[PDB]
Formats: structure tokens, C-alpha cells, sequence
């Protein structure tokens, strides 16, 4: 989908500009470290430094769009017919976290890559743990295959023996 890639460059491109790093999240985050479109995207994940939040909206009001909604733990936006599903990371010594994640989860090194071009996204580890939240809310044999299929990708890409004991320290964190 053009659209959708172009508008992540668009937005990569102005965030660029004023210094102001975001990761790609979620499925277009598993596609950027895998360097392969894998399917169709139904939006786009972004994490944004927290106190930095009014550059993002900012840079998503200069596109054409708007923030739409707020949620318990971030906020939507919508460019156009495309939504961004936008969450903080917050300082915490040398890097920007996610809350409650694996330490790494917004690294300062573009690790994944979109139509050609380097992107900051989300650690695997990152990304991983929210399907572990997504987990204890609806069970996986549960899921639309299209996330069973976008789990079973990134487990695969960092490797099962990793997924299962980071799915130990989750169920430690919160037992
Ligand atoms: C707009 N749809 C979103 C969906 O994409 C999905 O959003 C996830 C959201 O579920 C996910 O939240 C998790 O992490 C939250 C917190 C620990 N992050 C610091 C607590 C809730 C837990 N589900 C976020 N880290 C990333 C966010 N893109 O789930 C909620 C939702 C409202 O259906
Ligand atoms: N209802 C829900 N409750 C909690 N977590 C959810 C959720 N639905 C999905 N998730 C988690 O949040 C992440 C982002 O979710 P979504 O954006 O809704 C689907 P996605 O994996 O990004 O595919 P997409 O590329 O088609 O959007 C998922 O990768 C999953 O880890
Ligand atoms: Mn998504
Ligand atoms: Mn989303």
C-alpha cells in the first residue's frame, strides 16, 4: 500500500527534520525488521518521546489530519483515511521507554527497514510483550489469524526459546 508507506516517509521525513525520533510499532514494526511487507496494515503504530507530544500532533495537523480520540494509553490520530495509533515513551536514564516494557523497547539505532530506508522501530522484545497483554485479554487461539500469523512471525524472527522466557518474566511481573 503506497499510501500507507508514503505517509509513514512523510511523517519520518518532518519528524526528522526537528530531531524528533519515533518508532514504528505493531505489525509495520515486524514488517521494517523483517525488511518484507508481509500484508496489509489496518494502521499505523507509532511511539513518540511523552513530553514530546504536542511536536507529533503537530507534525500530524501539518499532514492534514487530526488527533480523533484519546485512549487509556495513548491517542489516535487520522491523516486522511489512515489512522495512527500513538503511544509515550518516557526518558529513563540513557533511552526512551515504553512503560512497564523490556528495557530496549525504543532503541536510538534504525534497526528496521521501509521501502528501502532505515527506520527506528520497536525492540522484538517490545513488541512481543504487548501480544502478552493482548494475551491475558483475549486468548491466542482466540486471535484473527492475522495476529496469530504476525506473532508466530516476530516469535520466529527473535526466537521461541527467547519468546518463552520473556513470557516467564511477564507472567512474574504480573502473577
Ligand atoms: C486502536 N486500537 C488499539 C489496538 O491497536 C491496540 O493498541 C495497542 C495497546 O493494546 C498496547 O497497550 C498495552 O500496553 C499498555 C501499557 C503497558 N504500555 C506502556 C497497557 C495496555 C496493553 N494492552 C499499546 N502498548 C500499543 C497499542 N498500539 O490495543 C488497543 C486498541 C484500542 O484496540
Ligand atoms: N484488543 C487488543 N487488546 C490488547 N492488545 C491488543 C489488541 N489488539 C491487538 N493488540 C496488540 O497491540 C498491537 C497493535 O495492535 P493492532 O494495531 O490493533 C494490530 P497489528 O499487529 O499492528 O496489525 P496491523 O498492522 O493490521 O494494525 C498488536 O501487535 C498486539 O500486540
Ligand atoms: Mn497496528
Ligand atoms: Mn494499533
Amino acid at each position: 500500500d503506497t499510501t500507507q508507506v508514503t505517509l509513514i516517509h512523510k511523517i519520518l521525513a518532518a519528524a526528522d527534520e526537528r530531531n524528533l525520533p519515533l518508532w514504528i510499532g505493531g505489525g509495520w514494526a515486524i514488517d521494517a525488521r523483517l525488511g518484507r511487507v508481509t500484508r496489509k496494515h489496518d494502521d499505523i503504530d507509532l511511539t513518540f518521546p511523552g513530553e514530546r507530544r504536542g511536536e507529533l500532533e503537530a507534525i500530524v495537523e501539518m499532514l492534514g489530519g487530526r488527533v480523533m480520540e484519546e485512549l487509556d494509553y495513548g491517542f489516535l490520530a487520522e491523516i486522511g483515511d489512515e489512522l495512527l495509533d500513538c503511544e509515550p515513551a518516557w526518558w529513563a536514564d540513557e533511552a526512551y521507554e515504553i512503560a512497564e516494557a523490556p528495557q530496549g523497547s525504543c532503541p536510538e539505532a534504525a534497526e528496521g527497514v521501509i521501502a528501502g530506508r532505515p527506520v527506528r522501530c520497536n525492540s522484538w522484545e517490545a513488541i512481543i510483550w504487548d501480544y502478552f497483554y493482548y494475551a491475558d485479554e483475549v486468548p491466542p487461539v482466540d486471535w484473527p489469524t492475522k495476529h496469530i500469523e504476525s506473532y508466530r512471525l516476530a516469535c520466529t524472527s527473535l526466537g521461541a526459546e527467547k519468546v518463552e522466557v520473556l513470557r516467564a518474566a511477564f507472567r512474574s511481573r504480573y502473577a
